[PDB]
């Protein structure tokens, strides 16, 4: 798993993110780094408009394009939504929208902030010798003070990385099916359920680092896009780049490649039927880095793992296979508890279509067991 830009340690996350940009972009890095102060004080829009269009030409390597995609993405969010209480800007100054779309088209990602930006690429190690633990990590950017962007993004990333552990087992699954190595296929499928089970226990920290009021009345604002959004019914103007406004979807863990790849590996068909849930998870593949996108389409090239287990009358496999599927139902069920706390309950102090979506995606996962 190498032309797919999958890291063995952190999987789909970008390993070792650049923290700083070339000096040529210090007028970008200064806004990005002070979005909370700059919003609260009423200047961010100003300070953005008073900017010189910069060239991306001095963004050499990928990690530099990736930091800049993040820097510009966070700034865009800050510009459009501003203070997060309804004063929306619907035109993105050419001095920012042009070099953003330039980089976005270069990296075949939409010009909006995505999961691969504010999670897969929005982190640093405090001490490079300590492991990947919460106490040794931080985020590079945030929107407001108290938006719990650090907790949300790092727990998200830490759960990714947990599930990542399973990705290195996918080759052995497919090889054990080809070579008809029954003992091995079984072990590999239990190893994968075990990784998905640790991913859940990690998710448990969310409560210690996120605040419901903050997630719902603040962070969720800055993460919202402009697709089917009343406040931007027609999209955003990317001044100096598109002639018409363009709708793009806010960030969402449906943009995450790990969970899609296990729904695919296990033959769970979140992307079938043309239902609302399937279409959405399919669309979000277009917000994933291109290599992570071909990773998914390449698994689908493979012999179904599900059909292979069905077809063997081998209780021990049907268990190993169900151990995997169950872990996704565990996670999806624990996710709904958190959605109840961090959205539904604050919302009452809209939120029904979310639950239909999450509950359909679960229902499709549970209805894939063999029990
Ligand atoms: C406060 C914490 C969290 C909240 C409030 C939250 C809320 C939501 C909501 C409302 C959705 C609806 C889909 C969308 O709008 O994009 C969603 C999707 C999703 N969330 Fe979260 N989420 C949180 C943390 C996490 C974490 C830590 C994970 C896993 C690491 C996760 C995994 C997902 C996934 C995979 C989806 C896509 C649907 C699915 O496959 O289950 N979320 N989340
Ligand atoms: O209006 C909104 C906008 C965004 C959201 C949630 N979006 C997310 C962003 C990131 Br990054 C990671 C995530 N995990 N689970 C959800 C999720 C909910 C209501």
């Amino acid at each position: 798993s190498k032309e797919y830009h999958i890291d063995e340690e952190v999987g789909f996350a970008l390993p070792n993110p650049q923290e700083n940009l070339p000096d040529f972009y210090n007028d970008w890095m200064f806004i990005a780094k002070h979005l909370p102060d700059l919003i609260e004080s009423g200047q961010l829009r100003e300070r953005v408009e008073k900017l010189n269009m910069l060239s991306i030409d001095h963004l050499t390597d990928h990690k530099s394009q990736r930091l800049a995609r993040l820097v510009l993405g966070c700034i865009t969010m800050a510009y459009v939504w501003g203070k997060g209480h309804g004063d929306v800007r619907k035109v993105l100054p050419r001095n920012i929208a042009v070099p953003y779309c330039q980089l976005s088209k270069k990296l075949e990602l939409p010009p909006i902030l995505v999961y691969a930006d504010c999670v897969l690429a929005n982190w640093k190690k405090k001490d490079p010798n300590k492991p990947l633990t919460y106490e040794n990590m931080d985020v590079l950017f945030s929107f407001r003070d108290g938006d719990c962007s650090k907790g949300f993004f790092l727990v998200s990333l830490l759960v990714e990385i947990a599930a990542a552990s399973a990705i290195k087992v996918i080759p052995t699954v497919f090889k054990a099916m080809q070579m008809q190595e029954r003992d091995t296929l079984l072990k590999a499928l239990l190893e994968i359920a075990s990784c998905l089970e640790k991913a859940l226990q990690v998710f448990h920290q969310i409560h210690d680092h996120v605040n419901p009021k903050a997630f719902f009345s603040v962070l969720r604002i800055y993460l919202s896009g402009w697709k089917g959004n009343p406040q931007l019914s027609d999209g955003l103007v990317y001044e100096g780049f598109w002639e018409d406004p363009k709708e793009f979807a806010g960030g969402s863990a449906g943009q995450s490649s790990v969970f899609q790849c296990f729904d695919v590996l296990l033959g769970i068909q979140q992307t079938a039927g043309g239902g609302h849930a399937a279409q959405f998870l399919q669309d979000m593949r277009r917000y994933m880095p291109p290599a992570h996108r071909n990773f998914l389409c390449s698994l689908e090239s493979n012999p179904s793992v599900r059909e292979f287990v069905l077809s063997k009358g081998d209780a021990g496999l049907r268990e190993a296979y169900d151990a995997c599927v169950k872990a996704l139902v565990s996670l999806r069920s624990y996710h709904l508890q958190i959605v109840t706390k961090y959205i539904l309950i604050p919302a009452s102090q809209g939120g029904t279509d979310l639950m239909n979506f999450l509950k359909t995606v679960r229902s499709t996962t549970e209805k894939s067991l063999l029990k």
